């Protein structure tokens, strides 16, 4: 269950960042994620971070989720942030990395597949076991001391030593 290799992490960009119409906690982003049309993505940021600080950046999606439809509007993943006291912050890919390709730790097999989806129940979902193992370290990215490396370099972080979620 504790392996990142299940996890299917890839470079989404946003197009459209929305206010939630019932709920107002959640920005309904749309984020071309490399696929026929760009994918609806609920996130929880808005309470620290506006609209303007998301749109046209890079960001890593967990895309092998199940979908879900919260609150009326659509949901298929969600956008991977580093939480530090009361900030939070995207996880930025650096510039120029294209979009889908999938985020993979170092030293590990490229050959062994993420999960065509992950479990419905969150106690089977193996994020949730490797959540606590996900971490980030001066600015980069890590799960069990490796670096999440894109086709461009280290996933970076605005923060230090904060938890990802």
């Amino acid at each position: 269950l504790d392996d990142i290799t299940r996890l299917n992490i890839i470079v989404g960009y946003v197009e459209e960042v929305e206010i939630h119409p019932d709920a107002d906690t959640l920005y309904c982003l749309k984020i071309n994620v490399g696929e026929e049309k760009s994918r609806d993505i609920c996130s929880g940021l808005r309470l620290k971070k506006n609209s303007e600080d998301l749109l046209h950046k890079y960001v890593l999606v967990l895309a092998n989720l199940k979908e879900k439809s919260l609150r009326g509007r659509k949901s298929h993943g969600m956008v991977l942030c580093g939480s530090f006291g009361e900030q939070i912050e995207l996880l930025a890919p650096p510039d120029g990395v294209n979009v889908g390709e999938r985020i993979i730790c170092e030293n590990m097999d490229v050959n062994k597949l993420p999960d065509k989806t992950l479990s419905f129940d969150k106690e089977k979902n193996p994020f949730f076991h490797i959540q606590p193992h996900l971490l980030v370290k001066n600015g980069v990215a890590h799960y069990k001391d490796a670096k999440w490396l894109s086709s461009k370099g280290e996933i970076t972080c605005p923060l230090e030593q904060g938890t990802i979620s």
